[PDB]
């Protein structure tokens, strides 16, 4: 499994709903949903070391991590967290997030590469799940 590539979105579900249940107000949701409904996703994978760049009309997020080693991130609604990615299976990784301060919904993201070569991303807050599917350019 090599997640490396530039990935282009073909399906999305529940993105605004995820922001809504996290408490994001409607004005900010509409900006977010417009800016981030065709996110460009680039991955460079070198074994267990990953670089991910997600680009929207208003934000560039670059993440660098090694599977099994804690790193710093912010949650999708902007709260500082410490993150840790593990392999769930050979083709799917899960990022658990812990808030640095205070309490809040349990948040995570996952990335899975299917046999057919699609990339499935999920982002969760408690029991609400956003799912996006991409193909390699
Ligand atoms: C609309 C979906 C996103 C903006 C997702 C971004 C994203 C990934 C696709 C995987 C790495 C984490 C994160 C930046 C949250």
């Amino acid at each position: 499994p090599n997640f490396s590539g530039n990935w282009k979105i073909i399906r999305s579900e529940n993105f605004e709903e995820l922001l809504k249940v996290l408490g994001v107000n409607v004005m900010l949701r509409k900006i977010a949903v417009a800016a981030a409904s065709k996110p460009a996703v680039e991955i460079k994978q070198e074994g267990d070391t990953f670089y991910i760049k997600v680009s929207t009309t208003v934000r560039t997020t670059e993440i660098n991590f090694k599977v099994g080693e804690e790193f710093e991130e912010q949650t999708v609604d902007g709260r500082p967290c410490k993150s840790l990615v593990k392999w769930e299976s050979e083709n799917k990784m899960v990022c658990e997030q812990k808030l640095l301060k205070g309490e809040g919904p349990k948040t995570s993201w996952t990335l899975e590469l299917t046999n057919d070569g699609e990339l499935i991303d999920t982002m969760t807050a408690d029991d609400v799940v956003c799912t996006k599917v991409f193909v390699r350019e």
